[PDB]
């Protein structure tokens, strides 16, 4: 199973998320207490990259989903049969897409059969302190043919142009209709 | 500029404050005559919620800081760059107002106004108390820089409908007891 | 494992370091309490050599890094795969070597044929006109936190004074952190 | 030339000193009339920090010596060659050390070449009203090749974690064999 161990590494790599709140109209919202992103099917899911020093051009950022529970960790996370039968760049089986990036790259691992999506690292824009990638999750947590309500973790890895690992972080993910209500409910139960 | 007007609304919503006095040891103290809270950096600032009838479960209580002077009211109130680099794991580093001791605390960066606020669930008690922390001094250059602020406390239902609103002024300074006594002399 | 045992030897060989303090912007700074240098990736790290009597011409000054923890001491300290990738600023130095010397055209780098350890050596030069010490500017080419390299493990640098034929004359050592803000890391560690 | 202007600042920074008197046995004694400390070489010289409100954690306290006389003020105060010979954590050239503090930090200023010593500000223990720092002076005022009978001032500055001035005070210092007699004799004039 792919490592999920957090490493800030040489560049001080960590993730951040918008402080979106839990209003009914929010389409994605992150829970710091749960380290868990709540988002809507195929909607924009901003993840921020925070670094202490700037990685060189050529650095790449990879995202991969794995099942959190130990008895499902060896199963490849993929879309359900229904949603797979629905882009011109992403493989129809992949749960995680990146939108708004024409240099996006998709991988089916030839040995593990796991799916991942990678984009070029770009430094923050002029007035910004973080790089933002817009992920899309293409299947509901409740899709019976896929995750089937099993919790998943998204692993974000920073790697150089030769594939050497530079840092790693991760967050749990829920894909459901009303992420504001779901966040509020799950924090009530803790 | 977000609305600052007082409204007790349907539930008779008001704010209360402990009668802590101005002895040297006080870590925070409220002046009724100035409707002003004097507190210390990152120390407990208790605010009581008074209601004539209980809001339904799912009610929420929001706090937001705004500059009091009309020439500064459109500037977002945020921590100075020094303190923003100076976390509880839950709060954004730029936010002036935190809530301590509440694991269901939620923080908002408004996508369009860019203003900061902190919201907790309303819990029934004879008063509901929220422990706020103010994370930047009134005197911080680059932050409030000696400009007066108001904290706006809003009661909202679970759908975000406004139920009531109150407010108070706040000082964040090293000796709240001495500051209150001095300003009330003028 | 090469020796880290301090020995002033017959020339009274000692190390000195600038008294730089811990301001946030300082580029390197040494902690006497920790016998530890805090420096930045690829930036100047001055180390002073102090001798009681002047070593003969042909004397050489070697620097080598070793891991401090016993379960890693037989591992060669080297740059991580990421940083060991060749660059156009490598110059006179092997791309795998953690420790460089800057501003010295007579610098020499060694991959030991038998132990595979890396080291960098320069001629010993006596202090200039109105000076009491000789300064060498080292650069450390990999952060302490580099994945696939030091990977947060602590290291020592061993400075040896050698004769023209390589016999040990003197030896000292110090620990090294390579991090983004040495002033902060030192002030925080001394708490 | 560093500032010696007294500056109580926002925290109400003041110095205090023990009321030690001038008996023969005393090793450090302060003259209020002269604002001048009389202490022996390398012995404990206590200096109290008094504040009206507690400065934040991360505050630091710096000490630096300058020559009191205007015609010597640009000369760096340092130890004489005799005493400078190589001790613990301190640089051998530094006149002013701090005793009993593992977090002490010493600075040779890269631009002014001045020496100084810095420790973290600690608040007074609950019950106590002031913070004491134990300084040591490592050269006699009479040392040939060092101070050479020239009077010096010790400047104590309060700074925040980024080095910004919060407060400043100063006092004269005389390092000599018998501080009690020296103080008593100097107050006769
Ligand atoms: C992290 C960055 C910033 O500095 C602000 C908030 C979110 N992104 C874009 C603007
Ligand atoms: C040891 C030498 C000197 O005599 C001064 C201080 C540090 N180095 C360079 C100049
Ligand atoms: C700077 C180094 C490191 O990276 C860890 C923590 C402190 N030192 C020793 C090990
Ligand atoms: C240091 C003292 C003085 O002030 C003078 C000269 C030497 N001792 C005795 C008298
Ligand atoms: C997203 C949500 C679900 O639907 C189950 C897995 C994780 N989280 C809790 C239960
Ligand atoms: C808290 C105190 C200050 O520091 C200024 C703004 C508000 N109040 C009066 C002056
Ligand atoms: C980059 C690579 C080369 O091409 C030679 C010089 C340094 N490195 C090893 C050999
Ligand atoms: C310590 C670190 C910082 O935070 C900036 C100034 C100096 N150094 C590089 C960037
Ligand atoms: C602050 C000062 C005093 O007044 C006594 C107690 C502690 N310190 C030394 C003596
Ligand atoms: C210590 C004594 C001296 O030797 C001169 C300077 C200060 N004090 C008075 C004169
Ligand atoms: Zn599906
Ligand atoms: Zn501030
Ligand atoms: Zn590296
Ligand atoms: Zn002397």
């Amino acid at each position: 199973v792919p490592s999920q161990k957090t490493y800030q590494g040489s560049y001080g790599f960590r993730l951040g998320f918008l402080h979106s709140g839990t209003a009914k109209s929010v389409t994605c919202t992150y829970s710091p207490a749960l380290n868990k992103m709540f988002c809507q099917l195929a909607k924009t899911c901003p993840v921020q990259l925070w670094v202490d020093s700037t990685p060189p051009p050529g650095t790449r950022v990879r995202a991969m989903a794995i099942y959190k529970q130990s008895q499902h960790m060896t199963e490849v996370v993929r879309r359900c049969p229904h949603h797979e039968r629905c882009d011109g760049l992403a493989p129809p089986q992949h749960l995680i897409r990146v939108e708004g990036n024409l240099r996006v790259e998709y991988l089916d691992d030839r040995n593990t059969f796991r799916h991942s999506v990678v984009v070029p690292y770009e430094p923050p824009e002029v007035g910004s302190d973080c790089t933002t990638i817009h992920y899309n999750y293409m299947c509901n947590s409740s899709c019976m043919g896929g995750m089937n309500r099993r919790p998943i973790l998204t692993i974000i890895t920073l790697e150089d142009s030769s594939g050497n690992l530079l840092g790693r972080n991760s967050f749990e993910v829920c894909v459901c209709a009303c992420p504001g209500r779901d966040r509020r409910t799950e924090e009530e139960n803790l």
